[PDB]
DNA sequence: TTTTCAACATATATTAGTAATACTTTTTCTGAAGATAAAATGACTCCATGG
């Protein structure tokens, strides 16, 4: 997010959905059930997000929680559209789903990988 | 020489999927004086044979 984040009050507020342990690991652990993703948090605002099977769920959680990020700040802005890029199944379809299509997608380098 | 850097690296935590092994647990599951008595003491007697 390119701005600092105060975690000590973050979990102290959201620790129902969050956890913060100074000893083990520097940042904060966040638990979101809706959708179900764990959000790994730091001081600088660099946020690592996983525990998701779906690309859309990422921007879902990141989106919904970003107002919590703007909530806790010390002294971008516009989400634009919630979903911009094509869905996941589009890029899954960009590759042949048929189990028997291989030699067509064979890189020809695997012919050299023997 | 010493100090600051740096730097290298490596855990550290998440979320998975396995799969397999090893490893701890847990949960069965058994292998003070004067009555009261108990017994040893002893006499009594039934009852044995024999001259």
């Amino acid at each position: 997010v390119k701005f600092p984040i105060r975690l000590e009050g973050l979990a102290f507020s959201h620790g129902t959905f969050s956890s913060y342990e100074p000893e083990l690991f520097p940042g904060l652990i966040y638990r979101m059930v809706k959708p179900k993703i764990v959000l790994l948090i730091f001081v600088s605002g660099k946020i690592v997000l996983t525990g998701a099977k779906q690309r859309e769920e990422i921007y879902q959680a990141f989106e919904a929680i970003y107002p919590v990020l703007s909530e806790f700040r010390k002294m971008s802005g516009s989400p634009r559209n919630l979903h911009l890029l094509p869905t996941t199944d589009t890029y899954l379809s960009k590759v042949s789903d048929d189990p028997d299509n291989l030699e067509d997608v064979d890189d020809e380098e695997l012919n050299a990988h023997l």
